[PDB]
């Protein structure tokens, strides 16, 4: 008969859907009756059972239009535009919210009685991870400050060390905690435009294993990306803003985003070193391997290198006051959850355990 | 009067059609009355003769529809929806069991009424299979677990051996048996990307016959392939997600997908030989080649390359409950059909005659 | 009903919003009742709480269109349409007052009841950069003609110095004080023309840090740019029309526009210097650096390379008359307000204070 | 309601506008009441007030119909049309005309009581200008007659000149005068396909300092120009028609254009100097430099390099039965105004002082 | 009320009008009543003049239309579908006859009543031509049943002499005699195959001025172009059908079309020599010079290098049943026209007066 370009919108917007193939797919199982509806009956799907109901009328309709894919396309275009306007119009926290809310629903999951994750192992992430560096919470606090007020000159940070040493552990965690792209500029001086432009409207920028020609003797390969990096001064500390090369033309003109920049331990000239507002060197430790070792679920599950992982630390080191007035409410509700399921006596053990490198769980 | 868009996408979804000139010309030999298709009668084509009958009058209004292009091009949208859906929500144990699933529609109708091959000389290419590599069932099972795990730093497999020795035969089956597609690194280190970009939500990759340095002594062709292999162990392990292109621009971003490397017998480097979990040497066999000089059927017929091989040798050799719920009815059916038909001494026999190099069949 | 495709056409031309997804964003944010809009209660962003109220009721239409990106596409092609005809009507010293008013269009906000800028740290801005060049103010006020009346064989400036003198941010405000694109003429000879058609349409060019040859005993690294600028003379001295190219093909044909051009102290040659009217020699001055070190938020939040702290320097230095008559109204409203907060000796102190080194605001 | 596409084609054919956003632009400005219009009512625009009244009535309805961009496009297309059919179907001296007449119509405006134009500075234009060369209108008559008469081997004019010597000058405004394109041809003898493209359906052609290898001690460049002419022989006397190359493939087919070769003073190969049926020798005058050094004006308003310049310069030596029928009437209108405007021995003074080097209106 | 596109597409056809904005800028000067048309009444131009009759009224209607392009775009989509016809049911004597026919018609207007064209220098460039080489009329005749009759290994004629000899011109007359395009082989081996393609569709071909290696003592640049024709054996002979390209991409397959190589002396090679069936040598001759120089209109008006000129000759030659039945009745219809303006003693004449280089016409 009619259907509801306005109901499918919604949907969209709402399960941030920006893919119109998949926002399709997702529509058209709302067709059928949800009554026998296994699916939401199992709970297999949030982005399906919370929804299904609400729309099955208007799915049923969808099922036989003649233009379902124009339809899904401004349910789309839609998404984008709402995506369009937060670029320029949300401050750099809200930003940084939006990002942790999205973990937090996550979590509600992953934790949930639907989910699979273990939540005893997610705080063995948290206490391995708070073992790899010094006042770590401080530090992955202190990152987001630097992140979010993205201040001239003072808006990046070096990792510097050997390998399997956890700095493309940690970097792999903060990209997730916050959002962004990593970015590889060991190219051609020419082919570097091209990557630099996946930069355009990220949050931060990870710069993973920049290489230098200076060293070789060490066992260092060659790489020209320290080499680069000098060459992008003017987007490393933006004090200006820059134009990002993406679809093989100019798009935006941007403040270029703050981020990291991960090393192997090369020589930095003081032009390059002078643009990194701190650096932490990352040193091999021996209870932190074995520990792995022992405790393979952490690597096997892919839990220290997430960004929930030090989503986690926060809300169990950190105080309320610390996050967004508008989540807060939210962390204090996870705290509690936290509080009740774990003392911080056994989260201590956890860390004796990394720290005599015998698998957080013993 | 008013074709129904939504029976011929049905239709598209029954029969997997992705193509919209395939469906187009599909859909259309329906328009004729069913009362007397001798394309039915005859049993010519299972995505035909089972469907005329319900779309006759429906196809007979399409055929004089004045944009049936459209309506397929919305039909194959739908399928690829679906394809798109699966592609986030499904498990990986899933995405295999919907591969079997396929597979087995393929051997209902090989070895069904209509239908031309010869599962006798299918049993002959599974016990020459059960030859080539010790406690072969076990491998393959091995191998699917692995597959199926997808876990970091335990995900890919090194087949090594000089040619015509069997691991070229066995990967393929391997593809096969789960669906996939085949790479080659033995390109510039700028072509490279493009090649990487194919195995975009795929389920498995296999390397073909990557080449290295060294060995021109041995009669060996040097190549970059193990080179830039080493210059991929953030793919082949996969601890992090990465980012894939193809059309010329940034398409997904995933867990490179997990797989085998097919090898000539290069030195291999020590970080490389790292990334493989498990390595099989493979050594031409008299006995099995001169098995083949008297089984002519396994090569012309291509059976011992088939991933259906493997998938009956699994059926022939594994517990029911190994497979999945779901698949397992369909499966006991299989073993019944198959145990009426062959006694353990006569697939006993053919292991012998391949031993002794003579004819599976003799 | 119908929506009114004029309404949101002269929303898109009062918004000055040439992009077609972010006028769909922002207009479907008008289609929920202003009568509780918190967006406008508290009055967020300006480009909304100035008009959900009148575009409510189309709004609240337009989300229910099917197809509201065709609409935007028609406001935006309008607003692209307007920027066309003022291109080849307006003369230069008006498209000169349009920035103008669109940059007090930004300082009205900034400094106003919804507004972050701190009034106080702009003026500083201003003591400092009064104190970066002799009689600074006139050289705007002189710059501006230059850029306006436009006369061949004098409408470039050149910049020279080495880093941290100067240029680079004099040459920034500069920009965004009168519009323009930055070109980098560092480039194979080939490469060229594809950046000089960026040019187009724009008011005046910047080409930023030209490189040439010889000293490289100074440590300056050896560029082309130099060599490439003696090789356009044409369109320097713009004393005939010029073919720009863009998109892969010529677009624009028209007289090169004036501009700078910024270097570090490479020899230049006799007939290149020829083609600058004005050259402004900028060395490092150790008060002004010691006044940033204890002034960081000029630079933290971008006030010296701010066009509107040049707007603001003309505002508080230039007589009345010497603006065009159109805008002399809301000139002669700034003053006052300027007036009205800062006395002529606070003002003198804080340039005192950039003599002294110490902190404007001291 | 209903808009009239064939008003709008109309006002697009009587400004000769083939650009569409121009088009939509012009056009949405007649759709505000004519009768305070402040644009008529200070005639400040011909393509505006000229129209604006005849297309109110249109212009209202036109801003609220929904496909204005589709309206301008047939509007446009009918331009192109009209320009499509005058290239296969006037006669050279009818294109000559129809030039002639726009220079003409720019002159009414330049010189009314709208215009900036003093006309008195553009007569001592046309003084210098007769300064340049001996018998200067009979030259400028000329180069017309062989322009017009494209006679194959008498169609190309070689201007050789040092620099400052002129040849520039009178080629840019003879190339206004005519209508047409320069060409650079010192390029990469495959790139030239690209540029000589540009000549299609172009009235005369204009090749800007051809550059020679032979020749380098008098300081003069390499280019490969001279070179590259030798190639064209076929393009330049115009026996027969050539393939064209734009939009990157092979358009019109046509008989090359006529025109003029810009040279600064090389070795030309007697088998390219047989190409051009005559030539004119530059050679620097201190009076006629001094003389712009006290006649700025010429060069600040781009007089001595407009076709205008010459246009004015046969309307005031050239009698009217040498001008186009067509044209005559329009012709004697001007000879009358600046006969009542210019004694002869004004004009004299003119030449006399150009002669002496002092500035024109001494 | 409602536009004729049926009317349209008619006029299109018999205009032969395949450029779609020269078809839409051509009908629209119908619109106006024809009962004025000064087009009409001074007979301009027959494209016109025949058909605004005809035409005005549904021109009319045409200039009211919403969507004249579209309109346009079928009349010309039917043009192309009529040439795309002929291209493989039409016989090549046919396609030969069509040829002629659109010559004619060209010709019936030159010597028409409101036509420029002078009979008596174009029979005066018959007489030059048939001075130019041996039984000249015969040579044509010849060379015409050679591209009809289109033999394998006697399909091409190959032209050799310095420059300025005659091959140039009559291989260009042949070439607009029968229709076809030239090609350059004189490319990097792989530049090649785009130009082969140009061939497509095409009656004959010209093989312009093909250079080889060898001769660079006698001043002969040196060229890969008879190479590469060396390895086109396949093509020239045309034994067998090839693959042709445009677009980027294979189109057309076919025997490649027959025709002429002009050529500068370089030597050949005995494989190459073989595949032409007939060579022409051409030397410059003193008389034929002379001629020219006191006959400049055969230059200047481009007679001796027009088809028409040898279809002219042709006709003034060859026995009437020599042509084919269809054309016969145009052919002794223009045979007469001749005969009764020149007699044998005065065409006998022109060709004394070019044997002592005098001008055909004293
Ligand atoms: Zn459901
Ligand atoms: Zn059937
Ligand atoms: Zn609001
Ligand atoms: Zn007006
Ligand atoms: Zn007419």
């Amino acid at each position: 008969k009619q259907v509801s370009w306005k109901l499918v919108t919604e949907y969209a917007m709402e399960t941030k859907c920006d893919d119109v193939l998949l926002l399709l797919g997702m529509y058209l199982e709302f067709q059928y009756s949800f009554e026998m509806c296994l699916k939401c009956i199992k709970k297999e799907q949030p982005s399906h059972y919370k929804y299904h109901e609400k729309h099955y009328a208007n799915a049923a309709i969808f099922a036989d239009s003649k233009n379902q894919k124009t339809i899904c396309q401004q349910a789309v275009d839609t998404v984008l535009a709402k995506k369009r306007v937060d670029s320029l119009q949300l401050t750099r926290e809200q930003m940084l919210t939006n990002r942790f809310n999205d973990l937090l629903d996550r979590m509600d999951i992953m934790f949930g009685s639907t989910g699979s994750a273990d939540i005893e192992e997610w705080m063995a992430g948290v206490a391995w991870l708070h073992c790899l560096l010094p006042k770590m919470d401080s530090v992955v606090y202190d990152f987001l400050k630097c992140m979010v007020y993205n201040i001239p000159k003072k808006r990046y940070w070096l990792f510097k060390g050997p390998i399997d040493s956890g700095k493309t552990t940690l970097a792999a965690a903060l990209l997730e905690l916050c959002g962004g792209k990593a970015l590889n500029v060991n190219l051609p001086l020419d082919r570097l435009n091209f990557e630099l432009g996946v930069a355009i409207d990220q949050f931060l920028v990870v710069f993973e294993d920049v290489k230098g020609t200076g060293g070789e003797s060490r066992d260092l390969p060659s790489g020209q990306g320290i080499n680069n990096l000098d060459n992008l001064r003017d987007y490393l500390d933006g004090s200006v803003k820059v134009n990002l090369e993406k679809k093989h033309l100019n798009k935006r003109t941007q403040i270029f985003p703050p981020g990291i920049v991960t090393m192997n331990e090369y020589s930095v000239p003081k032009t390059l070193q002078a643009r990194f507002v701190k650096q932490i060197d990352f040193r091999p430790k021996d209870y932190l391997k074995h520990c792995l070792e022992r405790s393979e679920f952490l690597l096997e599950k892919r839990i220290i290198q997430s960004g929930i992982a030090l989503l986690l630390m926060l809300i169990w080191y950190r105080p309320v006051a610390e996050f967004a007035q508008s989540i807060q409410s939210r962390i204090v509700e996870w705290k509690e959850r936290l509080d009740k399921e774990f003392s911080l006596s056994v989260y201590q053990k956890m860390k004796f355990n990394v720290a005599m490198g015998i698998g957080v769980l013993d």
